[PDB]
């Protein structure tokens, strides 16, 4: 499918023990990729002081359509010293390793794969 309908689980930052997907923009797009599919991506809610806790480079989910079966439509786009890699609409979150950090909610997004 063009598709995947995914529920990720929201973590608060300081929980989080794996900062990132990466050390490339290519990279942390590719992991970021991966772990959407197997279940393992957590996200990041972006708030004032957020991604100075994070590794560079940044990967945002993005609405992407203005939501089927409540599931938002999203895009992945990259970010490493201000630059963004892809265009979307507003940030829903940053993408992080789930590693079994307790959530605090699940963010139902449609992701175009």
């Amino acid at each position: 499918k063009t598709h995947v309908q995914l529920s990720l689980p929201v973590l608060q930052v300081r929980d989080v023990l794996v900062r990132g997907f990466g050390d490339s923009v290519e990279e942390v797009l590719s992991e970021a990729r991966q772990h959407l599919k197997d279940g393992t991506c957590g996200l990041v809610e972006v708030e004032k002081g957020v991604l100075p806790q994070l590794e560079q480079p940044y990967v945002f989910i993005k609405r992407s359509d203005a939501a089927p079966h409540g599931h938002v439509m999203v895009e992945l786009v990259a970010e490493l010293e201000g630059i963004q890699y892809g265009r979307s609409g507003e940030t829903l979150g940053v993408l992080v390793p789930h590693v079994g950090e307790i959530p605090v909610a699940y963010r139902k997004v449609l992701l175009r794969k």
